[PDB]
Order: C-alpha cells, then structure tokens, then sequence
C-alpha cells in the first residue's frame, strides 16, 4: 500500500487525538511516566471512496493491513508503543476514521526545585515523516482530545490535558516533519509534608538548642551531637520522600541550612565552656543568653529568605 | 466477518463472567495488582444456527478467524492483557460459548487510611465499544463469576468476587460504551503487627519516660535522646512494612505523636534541671512527679482521641 | 484437527512428565520460582495408526500443525510458559511420543514460620480441559518424571521431585477438568544463621547485662540503652536476611523476646537506682545480685518454651 | 537477494549516519545508556537502477523483503536494536537511501576516578560483516549525524556526538569487518556537590576537632566517637550519590583520609589523657595545643596533595 | 527439510565454536551473566554438494528455511536465546558454514568462599538432541572459539574463554544427547577492599581497644559500646560491597571475630571495674596492662590461623 496522491498541490492533513483512558506510573527519578490512551487519525484517501447505494452498505470497516495508514510516532517515547487497532471505519468519500489504543513509557523532564510545591507539564510528542511522494502535515481534532475523570496520579492534582493546535513542521535529513505537543499539567499535593518530613525535624532541631539553658559541657556535648546523629538518622528516614537531584531543592536548602545550625551550636557550645574554662564566666553566659533569641530568630528570617529566593 | 443484524432496533447483550485463577503480585505503592484468569462470553448470531438433526451434531466448535467476536477490552490495565483461546462452542440456535485465559496488571486505587486495619475494593473493568452498524450492551452471568478456592493473597483475607449487574453505558468519541464493574473485596490480616511494630515501639518510649524517676541531667539528657535515636532507629527498620503515602494514615498518626512526646519529655527534663539549677527545687520536683502520671495518662487519652477519630 | 474418537465411553488419558533441566531464581517474598523443563506427552489417536512394512518406518515424526496435540496447561504460573517442541513420534500402533522444552514463573506458596529450620514443598500443577466431543484425563508415567542431578537452590537442600499418581478430575464453567500435581522437596541449609545472625545478637544483649555488676546510674544508662540501639542497628543490617511476613516467625519471636530483655532490663537498672537514692541500698543490691542469674535463666527457659512451641 | 557485484576489485561503501532523537537511561552502575535514534545508510547497487523516463517515475520506494540491504549491527548493544523501517529509495542511478528508527542499550565503559569532575565519551559501535561474494566497508556521510537539540541527561552536558570517520576494518572468523566508532561526550554538572555531600561532612569533622579546646576525657571521648559515627552515618546517607567501583575514585581518597583523620584523633585525645593520668601535663597541654594548628593545616595540604594526584 | 543420511552407522558432527562479543550484567546473587556473542557451526550435507564449474559459483549462501539446520540449544539458560541468522554458506562439498548472533543470560553458580580473591569458572552448556534416523555428536573448532579484546567486567580480570573439546555423550529420555563445555575464567581484581573495607573497619575496632589506657569506667563504657555501633554502622555501609551468602566467606569470618573482639573487650572492662570495685586493684590493672600486648597479638595470629584456614 502507497499513500494517497494528492488532486492539487496540497498536503495531506492527519487530524490527531488523544484521548488518556488511565494515566499512571510517574518515575520522579527517570522523569518517565505511563499512559494508556486511546489515538485517533482522520484523512482523505479518495481511493478508499465507494457509492453507498451499490455496496449496500453506509460505513466499510477495514484491516490494518487493507489499507494505507499514516506513521505516526512519538518523539519522547522509550521504546515504541504497544499500540492495538480498535477500529477503522472508511466513509463514502474516502474520509477514513481511525483508533487504537496504545500505552507507552513517556519521557518528559521534571523540574523538583519548588519541592514539595512543584508543579508539571508532561509533553507527548506526536511525529509523522513526510513521504518522498507527498508531504504529511498534523492537525489537532479538539473533539477527539480529552481524559477518563477516574485517571488518577497518587499524591498530584491533574490539572488539565491540553493540546498547541499549531504543528511545528520542520526539515530533518533532507525531509519534512509535522510535530504536535500534548501537554499533561499536574500539581503536587503532599499533605503529610509538614507531619512526615519538616515537623519532626524541626523537634530534633529544638531540642539542640537546650544546650543555651544549660552549662555542663558533658551534657552540652551529648545534647547537640547526640541531636546531629538524630538528624542525620531522621534524614535517612525520609531519603525516600525526597528528591534525589544534581541541583539544588527548596527542601533541600532547608535541610542544608539544618545542618549549618549544628555547626553553630557547636561552636556556641565549645566557647561558652571555653570562655568558663579561661575563667571570663561574664562573656561566657553573655553568649548563651544571646544565643537564645539569636538562633531562633536568625533561623526564622534565613527561613524567610531561604523561601521567598525559590518563590 | 461483520457483527449479526438486530431482529428489530435492539442491541446485541453480550453476558460476561470471570473467573480468578490465581491473583497475586499487590503493589501497596504502585496500586496494582496482578491477575491470572478466565473470562466467558456468551452473545446470540442467529446467521451460525443450525439443526442439530440434519447437521447431524449437538453443538459446532469454532476457530476464531472463522467467526465474528466482540472486541471486549478492560479499562483499568496496564498493558494489554496476554489472553489465549480456551474454547469456541455455538449451540444450535446461535448462542456462542467464548472462554479465554488471561493474564493482566490492573491498577485500582489503595486506600490506607486505616493500616493496618485497611480494606479494598479492587475494579476490574470490562468494556466493549458499539459498532458503527449496531449498539453493544454488556450484562453479568452470575453463574460464570467466580474464583479458585486455593488464589491467596498472603496477609489479607480474601473476601468476595462479585460484580455490579449495573453496566454503565455512555459516550465516547462520538460512540456507545457498555462499562461492567468486578469488585475484589479483601482485607488486611496483619496479625505480627504489635509484636512487629508497637510492642517494641512502645518499650522504646517507656524506656524514655524513666526520667521522671532519676534528678541526674547528664543520665537524663542520656536517656532521652538516646531513645529518640532508638525510635528514629527503629522507625527505618520498619519502613519497609509501613505504608509511603502522600496523607496521614492510622499508624502514621500514632508515630508522628510519639515523635512529639519526644519533644515534651525534652521540655520536662530541661525544665526539671533549670529550676534545680534556679535554686526552687520544690517546683521543680513537682514537675517531675507531675510527669510520672500526666505523660501516661495524656498518651493514652490522646491514643484513643486519635483511635476514635479514623474510625 | 480433532479429538481421537473413543472405541467405547471411554476418556482419552495422556501420560505426562516432567524432566527439570535447570530450577533457579526462588522469591521467597513473591512465593515465585523459575523453572527451565521438559514436558512429555502421550496418548493414542488411532487414526495416526500404521503398517510399518507398508510405510517402510518403524516411527513417523510430525509437525505440531499436522496432528491433534491436548491443550495441556498450568494452574499455578504467572504468565503463560515458554514452550518449544522437541519431538513428536507417532508408533505404528498410534501412540504419539511429544516433548517440549519450557521455562514458566510457577506460584506456590511459602511457610516461614520454622525459619531457617523451614522446608517447603514447591506446586507445578498440571490441567487439562476435556473437549465437548470426549473428556480428557491426566496420568503420571514415572519413567518421564525427574530431575538433572546438577539442579541447584544456593542455600536450599533439593530434596525430591515427585508427583501425586492420583489427578484431582473435577468441574469448572459446565466442563471436566482433569489436575495433576508435581512436587519439589526443598530444605533450607542456612548453615552462616548462627554466625551470621544470632551469636553476634546474643553478644549485644549479654553486653547489656553487665550492668548487674556496676552500680554507676551513668554507666548503667549507656550500657542499657547503647546496647539497645547497637540491637536495632544490627537488626536493620540482618534486615535482608531475615522473613518479612505478616505472621509471626520461629526467629521473629526471638527477636521479639530480646526487645522485651532489653525492657526489662532498663526496669531493673532504674529501680536499682531509685532504691539507692530512696537510701534503701540492701533491696537496691538485692535486686541487682537477684538479676545476675534471674536474667540467663530466665532467658534459657524463655528460649526453650518458644523453641519447642514451634517445634 | 544477493549483494550487488563490483565494478572492478573494489568493496561496498555504505555511508552511515545516526541522529540521537532522545538519549536517556544513562545506568552509572551497569555502564549503559538507552538512546532512541535514526541509522541513515547509502550504497550503491547498480541493478536497481532505471531509466526515469521509462518508468515514468522519479523515484521508487522498496520494501525490505524486495531489495539488498546490508547486515549492520551493533558491537556494543546488550540485546538487539528495536529497529522500524521508516524508508527506502532508490534513485536512477541506483542509489539507495534507507532509514530506521531504532532504540537499543548501550554497553561503553565510564570512569569515576575524577568524580564528581569526571567526564565520559560514549562508545556506539557500527559492525558490518563482509560477504564471501565482495567486501564491504563503512563511511560517515557528516550530513546525517547529529543529535536533537531537546537531548537531555539530567545532571550531565551533553558537549558533543562526533564520529571517527576511520573505519578500523579487521579480520574476524576468516573474513573482514569494517568497525565504526560513534562518541557522544558528555561531562558532569554535579551542583549540589559541595552542599549535599562535602560541606556537611566537613562540619562533622570539624565538630569533631574541638577536642583541643577541651580537657575532659569523658567530653573528649563523646566528642570524637559521637562524631565518628555521625561520619558512618551521613556516609550511608550519600551512598546512593557516591560511586561504587572496585577502584579508588577521588572523592573516595577524601572519604577514607577523612576516616583516618578520625584515628589520628582519637590517638591524641588518648594521648593529652595519658599524660595528664601519668603527671606530665605540660607535654599533655604541649600535644593539645599543637593538634589545634596541626590538624587543619595538615588535611589542608593532604586534601592539596590528594587533588593534584588525580588532576 | 530432514537430516543428511550417513554414508554408512556413523554420527553427523557439527563443529561449534562460541566468539563473545560483549560479555556483561554478572549477577552475584542470581549467580547469572549475560553474554552477547557469535555460535558458529559446521557440517557435511553431501545432498547440497555442487560442482563449481556447472554452477558458475564458489560458495552458494542459503535462507535458514532452504536447508537443513541442527537444533542446537543452550542447558543453563534462563529462557531461550535471542538468536539471529548472520550467514549460511554452502562450499562445493555440501559443507555448511553457519553463523547466528546471539544474547543469553547464563547460570553457571559462583563460590565466594575466598572473597574478594575468590575467581571463577563460567559455565555455557551447548546440547544438540539427536534426531530418530541419525544421531549427532558435537565438536569443538578451536579456531572459531574465542573473545572481543573490548570484553570487559568491571572488577574482574578475564582471564580465558576455553572449551573442554570432550563431548560428554549421555542418554536422555530414550534419546541420545551430545554437550559441551564452553568455560570462561575469570579472577576478582578488588583492589580498594583495604581502603574501602578493611582499613577504616580496623580503626574502629582500634578506637575500642584505647579502654586499656583509661581506668574510667564511664569512659570504657562509652568508648566500647560506642565503637560497637560505629562497627555495626559500618557495616551496614559496607553491606553493598559484601557477598550475600548461605555459608562462610573469608571476609565473612573477618567480621565475626571482629563481633567477639568488643564482647572480649567488653568483659575486660567490666572485669578491670569489678576487681577495682571488689578493692583488689593490683590484679584490675594487672588484667589492663596485659590487654595491652594480649589482644592485639591474639587478634593477629587469629586472623593468620583464619587466613590460612581459607588458603
Ligand atoms: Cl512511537
Ligand atoms: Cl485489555
Ligand atoms: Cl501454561
Ligand atoms: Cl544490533
Ligand atoms: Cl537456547
């Protein structure tokens, strides 16, 4: 089977669909995620044309096989699409109404700055190489686009699955190709954020700094490393809960910063006894007085600018 | 081969059933599970009756290339299901007998709300899309809807296979769609959960609490935050056999207040020193004492607050 | 092709046999097993029959397409198996001689609660469906039925490879269903259990016990609770190694019972205290002399109550 | 279905080229790397050449089956390419212009021991077995290979996909085989390096070292072993981000002289003990206050020796 | 297509010959490893003999369906092998030269008694089943067998890919079965074992035994008990690069001395504070000093006794 020839200097236009039945898996590490759906394609082939009075028959349903179908890819796929034929229904003049239903392991990037605020859009490119006898251009059939309301991702708020109407045609390897972009935006929704992660590591934290309303350096030390084997124990707990990244998260700073207010402390510890120790017992209590207002407070405003600088 | 022609303007009913051989493999995090077996189908083509004296045989097999079969799909599966004919009978009067074996990773939503006393309903969802020159109804024979009595699922208790005779019929692509629900019905049976989970837990935190009985600061720092890193310890042993959802679960409440009576066994043990050390001894006794029959009391009234509060 | 007619009421029997070539990849979480075999068939079609003096053959091989082979299948495996005919070789008299070479993910389930002491008994279970023209039932030639003496389970005892001479014929949706089963005798050899797992867990909880023979709260509440958290450390690394169920295991219990040595123990170490504070130091020594033997004892009976329940 | 014969002596040219549509999956452990992307190949096989005015066409698109195509595989590729046919043309003169779309593992080898500095090149190899009618060697049409400009390896720049134009022809079981090398280099932006993974673990060290402004064995004992383990614990928290090589990397040599650093601590604390136990306290205090400068400058020129040795 | 008919009762032999290509994915659990390489085979069908002269020809190249082809198979493969037809070449003779391209995950076992000096010896079983009217006997072409010089595992040395040119010939449910063994050697090269491993898990244990130079009893305890949760933690870092086996490694025997080093210690300390205690302080500095030079000696003619023992 070839293409169908084309009447006049045109191209032939394939209007697209996607319809997203179950949306699921979300690999937050390889930036994929897995969507069952179904596409639908509509062109002329003025072949295919029958006189519906003579063949007895309104609609003529035809195998894959049968008849010319157009090479539709997709550009951020891992591997190809387990796609299945539905149907294929041909009208009197040619206008071949095509469905099936795929599911592929998408690969679009994810951006965990903003974490656990973060929000998405999931590409899915659609492809399709012109041919050396005619050209192939995509169209977007708005009718034909949509998403099951059951599609459900754990954790994240499906926002909307929109399609540019516009087909960024463009040359490769000396050839024409018609390329649209669906677009899945999805918005994270992590209650149990502040129970599970930041207010328990915020206790931890806490409790270091009862080293200011106290003077035994052998409590002093238990107290603040003792806090910092804790927060470390506790950041192996939630390694799981968090993102796992070259670049640097909202969470993540926080919890950098935690671990700079441990190195503080320490200091503070080491001084207050080390000013009581060369008998200056004066600056020494001055110190840990101060440092009770201080590190809160400094805490409270770093947070402050630590959170307005991603936001 | 094309669908059979209505006596009148009736849709063809196409009597379903499945039957689980074996069900395994439960994802908790992925919402998934898989599911090895048998699905029935039974529709009348009036065009493949027969009299059963002149053909001389009770009921004609056929192969499936041979005759028309609706194309019958499920909506909640990961891939395709990797179905296989079983059999093909037609009885004289047309009714087709259609059983298939298969295998398929459906994904019905988990809820863990109540771990781990948590029950599900896991969906199987059959469709069949209508033809462009007759409409298809589906409906449930309660006969062929079952299960094997050796298919287990190891810590839940397998409750019941039953299906709602109700199909959900609407529009879809400019198309009817006859939608049947399958509700697997199990509950949680984890039976090691106090020995595996509280019993040691709750030793942990009583171990901590051994600071209202004892005046030392260095034996009672000690004390409290060594067992904070025990339970902290603890907790990533458990991880494992918890639930990792983006919600506050039953257990989830319980360890996220223990984390807090951390916090405020710290408070009592600081506040007990820094009255000891501002020289009022009596108050700070009474603290201690106090603590001795509150921190028990509240944690139990709390537990049971929190109990009464998911069911 | 067709079922071989019956002389008489007769059912057709084919006599089985499986041969395992390589048995590997056993997931005791999943209670799944990889095998790599050999299945073999026979029957007699008497339509296949011959005068070998005639055809100048004293056996004739087929195709599978040529012939009717049973549809043979098994209950217990995840996804259909990966079969592959070896050889089909009809006698003169009819008997057909079929072998195939398969690989299947089989399901049978696992007990751990004798663990590392545990010794399983591995299902393959055989069906096949009886046709509607004559019923069909299984049978077990002993000749056909063995294993390569290089079959090996790291740490497993391949006991033997048996099958019960008896199938299990029973009815499933209006049709005879005749089930054999085969049998692999497993017996684990966790010879590094004692080493590995339990003397250095022993060492750990004995540490803890030198705090009879101490009188120092200070000491005593590092030796008690380090001991506790080194516990939980270990635990978290034998982790792989031990059983995750949802019941309670020979070594679960164990473990268990050193949580509640570990309670206990900080008991004694914080009345011992609060004895010698409240200046009643002869029932402060009393009950810390008492312990020195109370404890081994105790735990040694303890041990043998929980050893013998089990076993 | 044979290769087209030569003019004169001379072997085939089959002018390569392949464009990365989307490489991912980059596995730093197993050494792989999945890619999606097109293989461009030309030659000329003079029998399918046609007089175009004759034919009445321009040029003439075959299938596989139909024409010649030469055996080009991949040396380094885990299991064979998922390739798809996307076109062929014959021109004239018979010069024909195939395309595949492919997606297949990847197998070249990376070097960690500069990391989280270090740099790979990414090795595809082209292979084309020669004939026993005529030879054949490979050539880089430059034209038609590239990579698109959405490529993306997260957390790595993608510097540039170059190919050796050199074919290394060898001979391999009694005959010849032209090899051709694809490079993509690639070079790490590892950001977050310093605040994930060395500047915690350099306060932890630091915190350790207040042990010189300290004389309290029972403080200084705490001090150091609390520190230690927090080292351990933190390194088991950045296990994931760290490489796991048989070899030393460059982080590893700081990772283990930071261990050591922990020993040489431990030996002074002992020491300045020691000598205060045995009443010589001016060479205890002489050997404390020494470590003060000693330590930090010595790790400074340590970690200066250290770098210079793997750049 | 059947087999070549003997001239007179002699065997066909097919002259194998295994080249890897690539070989990888050695997994030391699964006791797997993957393998991309070339199966050449060889034998005489005198019907495909051809006079070169008549047939204008040399060597005439066949499609695999053509002609005849011995089923030859693989006994320690996972599944079957992902296979590929590269040449068929028929010499004026009616020697057959053929050529596939194959890939398969292998299960040869692994011994890690000797960890990490342990090595070797992977297993690749070919088979060839003889056919009902000849039987067939493997041999190996010396010439043909071989490996890429690229072939690389990560942390081993390969050092030969040989083949015991003895077919062991046995009898196979009533048929005769050929097999030959393909072995490839290959050695550990672990060389960051000390600095990774050994060195910083020896510090540790060092750091421990600084209880000999102390008489604080708070002291030892903490120092003990301390460095027993830094081993543990340790080696829970190390958990990755250690062998997970049923028996005992070398390295495996390391570690539990190790275990019993801090019990020993313990017991020490507890001993040194028991006779101080009891006011016999003559024989508690006595049992420190001899410590001193006791357990470090004891522990290196221990680990020379144990080394030994291995090799
Ligand atoms: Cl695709
Ligand atoms: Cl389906
Ligand atoms: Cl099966
Ligand atoms: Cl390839
Ligand atoms: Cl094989």
């Amino acid at each position: 089977v070839s293409p169908p020839p084309p009447i006049a200097d045109e191209p032939l236009t394939v209007n697209t669909g996607i319809y997203l039945i179950e949306c699921y898996s979300l690999d937050d590490k390889a930036e994929t995620f897995k969507v069952n759906a179904f596409l639908s394609l509509s062109w002329k082939d003025r072949r295919l044309a029958f006189d519906p009075v003579r063949s007895g028959v309104r609609v003529k349903t035809y195998e894959p096989e049968a008849i010319w179908i157009p090479e539709i890819r997709f550009v951020n796929v891992e591997n190809a699409r387990d796609a299945d034929v539905v149907d294929i229904s041909v009208s009197p003049d040619g206008t071949v109404q095509y469905l099936e239903r795929f599911s592929a392991r998408v690969l679009s990037p994810l951006d965990f700055r903003r974490y656990p605020f973060d929000s998405q859009t999931l590409h899915i490119y659609l492809i399709v190489r012109s041919v050396d006898t005619r050209n192939i251009v995509l169209a977007v059939d708005l009718e034909k686009v949509g998403k099951n309301d059951d599609v459900f991702l754990t954790g994240w708020d499906i926002e909307s699955f929109t399609a540019v109407v516009k087909p960024a045609n463009f040359a490769l390897e000396d050839r024409l190709e018609s390329k649209l972009d669906y677009q899945l935006r999805i918005s994270r929704l992590y209650f149990s954020y502040i129970p599970n992660i930041i207010l328990p590591m915020l206790f931890i934290l806490f409790i270091s700094w009862t080293a200011f309303w106290s003077t035994s350096y052998e409590a002093n030390v238990t107290l603040v490393v003792s806090t910092l084997i804790a927060h470390i124990a506790f950041n192996i707990l939630v390694e799981t809960n968090l993102p796992k990244t070259p670049y640097m998260t909202y969470t993540g700073a926080i919890i950098f910063m935690i671990y700079l207010f441990y190195f503080v402390a320490v200091i503070e510890v080491t001084v207050q006894h080390y000013l009581k120790v060369e008998s200056q017992p004066a600056r020494a209590a001055s110190i840990t007085r101060a440092s009770r207002i201080a590190f809160p407070v400094v805490f409270l405003l770093a947070n402050i600018i630590l959170a307005f600088l991603f936001f």
